[PDB]
């Protein structure tokens, strides 16, 4: 059966940082011809990032190869959206990726290429949100609770919720949304250079951050200690980012009463290394967890243990830095729950894509 | 034939941007060690190695392009790579090794001596050597100490005399007898703060673009060099301590005279800046980079200057290396600091050619 033939679909391209994901998303439309029902008909992701391959033809033609050959639908539109591993490149080294992927587009037939941009990180904080809302089937109905999602990338971090507009903040940190026939304002924001490898290439020498004898670039030994590898990421929040200034007395003044978070915690939380019911952490678990299953542990044995694990030492450092983020910078409470979406649901912002496009 | 009549050697400075081939003739004094050292070959070739996805397609096709229309092969050959590399942990690097060992291994004309990730201490060490032998200070004891920065896209190195002490961690001190003559020198390497690695934290700051810039996040560029200094000065000190970790030292091992290589050389060689006699003070450089870069509009400038693809980051850059070494290291801002020339090909690669026979 081909779902397409009988429902709309079009493809979305998740081109990550640390990877591309393909969606394809099966939908109806209402009556403003707004998407619903939207499935995921099928999905591939393929690793490394887009923006870290070499941008020749040969290069980009294995890659897009991969990520879209075995696709079982093919002729449909799609939509390439980069996100953060792009916004690191300069435009004009941007040109040569984009140029490269619109050629390959053009040597074959089925596919049809709507766009494919780097997008902000403002507008891949309103697709998250979008996305997480869509899944919990907060969008048709008016809420009388605030939901926030965050986004934990590879090169950048979104946090977005609810807020009536400001005069005193920026434009370009401010959405308002008209969906499902409600009106919903939202502060978006994205830390460029946050993200976990980003950040992970200040503290490769910080022996608190890394499971004991973990062998350092400088020759050094681990010594781990979650605490304090969290003041050490707390002064890349804080003292150069100022996470908390900018976010702590928005967050003050139009509370979350409900937080979602996807991306690279997912995966931390979801370990064989950590122990979480109900698909939701606390700041104050993760930390405590992290230090004692593996900072406080042996780097040989727990690397022999798990061995699948391609980033099991970095744990050390991650569950640290998503502390140092949350708490420190956010100023999120660090016994306050915070719902994490499964890996396997393979919930990015794509589905935002699929609904604002019509709104 | 350069090889006929000399000893040869091939090095590969495997950098974060890219790898450098340099092919050397040389004789050698009565212990052996080098002298009269010409590089008679060199080839660059971009990215970095460790930006590669590690397979042996992608690796052959890469060492192909690096050395293939070498005019001497027979020869021993070191590949060296630097803070690239050692952003990845041992199990990927290890992928990396394994192929190239393969590749080596096939071939009968190149001569693998060793193939390795080396520590910031050592290309520091490398970094010292290379500019004192060019500068030819290595046959007699200086009546003056000569200091050496490495400006690189992931990491920087410092090192400079300091006399042999129980204090200091040894991890940081290196003693080498060279040409019948102790040198004892502090090595430094900081990984991260190199000028890629360290731009990633700073690209939606307006005050390191040019005015009207398109920042990634859809703001603009608003330059104001200073400011972007203060901002790029909290990692450097804040978060990564260079200020504690330097400045007592230098204190205490004052250094005569600056040389820098790397980034550096290219920026102050670009036709936006102007510089005699090939050096510059911290203070002319942040004067330059805020008035022709950070308060210029940005498609005027471009417009200008169509010719430099790493025009758009002067304003940060400038900026940059003053909080390095000025509020970093603890430079005075008037001090005099000398760049070697780019069109020298000078990188750490010589120091390999003299440390492998002491
Ligand atoms: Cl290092
Ligand atoms: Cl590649
Ligand atoms: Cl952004
Ligand atoms: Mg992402
Ligand atoms: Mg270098």
């Amino acid at each position: 059966t081909n779902p397409c033939e009988k429902h709309s679909c079009i493809a979305v391209i998740d081109a990550g940082s640390t990877g591309s994901r393909l969606h394809i998303y099966s939908y109806d439309t209402d009556d403003t011809n707004t998407p619903i029902h939207i499935e995921e008909i099928w999905n591939k992701k393929i690793k490394p990032g887009f923006a870290s391959i070499q941008p020749n033809s040969v290069t980009i033609d294995a890659y897009l190869t991969m990520l879209l050959a075995d696709a079982p639908i093919h002729n449909i539109p799609v939509y390439f959206y980069a996100t953060a591993g792009m916004r690191l490149l300069p435009q004009s080294q941007q040109k040569k990726y984009y140029d490269e992927l619109d050629y390959w587009f053009r040597q074959q037939s089925q596919w049809q290429l709507v766009e494919a941009k780097t997008i902000t990180g403002n507008d891949e904080a309103l697709f998250d949100w979008l996305a997480v809302n869509y899944k919990l089937d907060t969008l048709k109905s008016v809420q009388n609770k605030s939901v926030g999602v965050m986004d934990m990338g590879g090169a950048s971090v979104q946090i977005v919720f609810p807020m009536p507009k400001n005069a005193e903040i920026s434009k370009h940190n401010q959405v308002e949304l008209n969906i499902y026939g409600q009106n919903i304002n939202l502060y978006v924001h994205s830390f460029l250079g946050l993200g976990q490898t980003e950040m992970s290439h200040q503290f490769l020498n910080s022996p608190s951050c890394f499971a004991n004898d973990y062998p350092l670039p400088d020759g050094e030994s681990g010594q781990g200690n979650a605490p304090s590898c969290k003041e050490e990421v707390t002064s890349l929040m804080n003292s150069v980012h100022k996470v908390n200034q900018q976010i702590q007395p928005l967050l003050a003044l139009n509370p979350v009463n409900e937080w979602y978070s996807i991306g690279g915690i997912s995966n931390l939380a979801s370990s064989q290394l950590f122990h979480f019911e109900n698909s939701e952490l606390t700041n104050q678990s993760l930390l405590q967890q992290g230090d004692n299953q593996i900072c406080h542990q042996q780097w040989d044995i727990l690397n022999g243990q798990y061995p699948d694990d391609e980033y099991l030492y970095q744990y050390c450092l991650l569950s640290s830095y998503y502390y140092a983020l949350m708490v420190d910078g956010y100023g999120i409470n660090p016994n306050q729950t915070i719902h994490y979406i499964p890996p396997e649901q393979n919930l990015d912002w794509t589905i935002g894509v699929v609904l604002h496009r019509a709104l």
